[PDB]
């Protein structure tokens, strides 16, 4: 199922760029490209990406912020394009295709707090996000959570299928092949990794003892819902979407929708590793469980 | 898969007849009945109904009303029946068969506002939901809904899945060849249409620049969950199966259950074309892609 | 795929043991064995079970009771442990393998209230889980909830799923044969069953006209999650895992994440038997239907 054109094609990852141009507005210039990654050991996927990575690089910005937002497709022959879930916009005339070797650029304020699944827009919706054109854009709270000052240390994590490579049959009909878990860097030295089976495993997230920590998640699909739950640990609160508003208590598994989003938070209070799954236990069988390693001092 | 006594059989469409009988008293009066409908292009599927319409017909009343309830069978083999998820009622007693040819009148109090799902309670109740026989009634709260004011233009949308003709092992065990949307009309010149793949991206809901739209929910499955999400907005409140209390704020997607209801608003800052999905992208795929067109004036 | 040294093997139930050793101390021993279990008439599942049920026993403690759990391993072959979703642990030192014939013991807080799921920790989880090794703990709130003085009358629900026997492909990949419902014993006299097709349909649970009554209810998977709906009622209060504060109300279905719980309240009006589902009518057909039988002193 190779497109002739892609045949051979492995485009280097492009970083995101992105700059504050005033108060309240960003400009953001992602590309669309053809990347491989290896989701499972020996297994290529030949994935369509914003940039090399799947999901996407995280994007970050303020409750308020209008974003001008630039796409450059790298594709020689899809059209590619962008849908924030974040955003107000028009999607007939916003979330339009780019062809390839072209740029478009669209702007569209994030009028909203909280943690939005974004992803390409171009018919067939499907064919693109399992393909890997999906990520996250988190919009911070104007006046942040109730629990901030609580918080200790934080990480993205993503939930994402693989099926079988560009079938359209699989992708409507089929169980996923693999469901994975990736995490994306918000301050320096974090890790930032594409949707596979080992890399969490291998190189756990990493805390401290006695340590509150939060997660901004996002299960991005295609298709399946996400019982996300962390081992060892209830969450101590759950914000559903990332909205302040949508205040949980003491859950031990959040239900996330396709391109359902959550900030939540819990303690760790002994030292040890501590999986991190979703409880829909064949998906965490094909994939889906990351390790967060906690240690006396929070160094590895 | 199909019963001797149904071959060639196509029953027009019978009215819904409702009509107040005192201040908290509301008769209902409803036919099951054997009428094709167009469910693909191409496709039709010889459906088990209320009324000849699947989803059946949008039934409305306000918190409080006890309905009389009749429903005449005119199927001519298969017995029917009906259960409210509004009402409180004795199943055994209440929500019993009606045998083809016959009429059955059951009474029962709607006490709880919200948007409820309604069905056959036939063994198998998955045949009979599967074959078509389901809807929605809303229960109108008492008190309103403390947005209410905020709201311009208001539309009822329900999911549900088709699987191959009358297969009992389908239903079961196999995906959903189409999962669909239809919506229900609440006010003369509001659309009124049947689970397809179609109507609604051919002949989309309407509106204006600038309105808060208020759109009434229900996933009736039979089988999967809905991940309910509008493209270009986000939800500015969600009331969980329509009761005033169960108040969400800036939602990207609701997770509906199977039978699950809620009350969204989002509000629609362009002109332009809104599509609405389940983020379920496979079952979009499948079907569940309905259009809202959004004009400078709300005419098309 | 019978394990050699499970052949034949048929492990009577053995009783759950506790105690309390202090006023925030409790002792808990379980077994972990090899028990036949009809899951639906004349289908016998040899389950990898806790104490020769499955789901396991109830555990009821209260918020801030410390566990000392014990467990003996009585399977001749297959290391099992333990994993309470109520309890703050490190996992790679609490929820650690018992090796066949030996016993481990394990001491952590239940800080939370709630409706947790317990279950195998031993790699591959989905594959104990899958098998039998899965139940449900009952943390108790210091205080209450808020409408305790309403209830009248309250039982356990547990969900699960039942496989092709012990056949990993399958449980990764296959729907569920069976998915079904079983009560477990709060007070003397109270049923306490297995995950089944029949029983709760054959012995309902009993209940009197007029009474509200509390449903603590898990849906422990492993692969599936749960639409919960109890039929001619709608639930006056819900409390998400059983927390106090995720207070909802008037809902007709309550959505479950696989090992998610909750408390959940409702007001029988009317004599007569009221089946409880999951709204996934495929797992409903496939046996997940228990039934309420409601009579005018409460006595069968
Ligand atoms: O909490 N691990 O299923
Ligand atoms: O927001 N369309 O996936
Ligand atoms: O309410 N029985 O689907
Ligand atoms: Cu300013
Ligand atoms: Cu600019
Ligand atoms: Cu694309
Ligand atoms: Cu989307
Ligand atoms: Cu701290
Ligand atoms: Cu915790
Ligand atoms: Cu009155
Ligand atoms: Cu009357
Ligand atoms: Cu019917
Ligand atoms: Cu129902
Ligand atoms: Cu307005
Ligand atoms: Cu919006
Ligand atoms: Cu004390
Ligand atoms: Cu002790
Ligand atoms: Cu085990
Ligand atoms: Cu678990
Ligand atoms: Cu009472
Ligand atoms: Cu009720």
């Amino acid at each position: 199922n190779v497109i002739a054109a892609h045949k051979g094609v492995n485009q280097a990852p492009v970083p995101l760029k992105m700059e504050r141009v005033g108060p309240h507005d960003v400009h953001i210039e992602m590309t669309a490209q053809i990347t491989d990654i290896e989701i499972d050991k020996g297994k290529i996927y030949k994935a369509w990406t914003f940039n090399g990575q799947a999901p996407g690089p995280l994007v970050v910005v303020n409750e308020g912020d209008t974003i001008h937002f630039t796409l450059k497709n790298m594709d020689p022959v899809v059209p590619h394009s962008m849908n924030f879930h974040a955003v107000h916009a028009s999607p007939s005339k916003d979330f339009i295709d780019v062809m390839p070797n072209k740029s478009g650029t669209f702007t569209y304020p994030a009028n909203k707090p909280g943690v939005f699944m974004y992803h390409a827009a171009t018919k067939p919706v499907l064919q693109h996000i399992a393909n890997g054109m999906h990520g996250v854009i988190i919009v911070k709270p104007k006046n942040g959570y109730p629990t901030d000052k609580e918080v200790d240390r934080e990480y993205v994590l993503i939930q994402n299928e693989w099926y079988k490579y560009n079938d359209m049959n699989d992708f409507q009909n089929g169980v996923p092949s693999y469901v994975v878990f990736s995490s994306k860097a918000l301050k320096p030295g974090d890790p930032n990794t594409n949707g596979d089976t080992f890399t969490l495993k291998e190189k756990p997230l990493l805390a401290k003892v006695g340590e509150k920590i939060r997660l901004y998640i996002n299960n991005v699909g295609p298709n399946e819902v996400s019982s996300f739950h962390v081992v060892g640990t209830v969450f101590d609160d759950v914000y559903l979407d990332g909205n302040p508003n949508n205040h949980l208590q003491g859950m031990q598994t959040v239900m996330l929708p396709a391109s359902g989003g959550a900030v939540v938070e819990f303690t760790v209070t002994r030292p040890g590793t501590y999986p991190i799954v979703t409880h829909q236990f064949n998906h965490a069988q094909k994939g889906a469980v990351a390790m967060l390693k906690v240690t006396e001092t929070g160094e590895d």
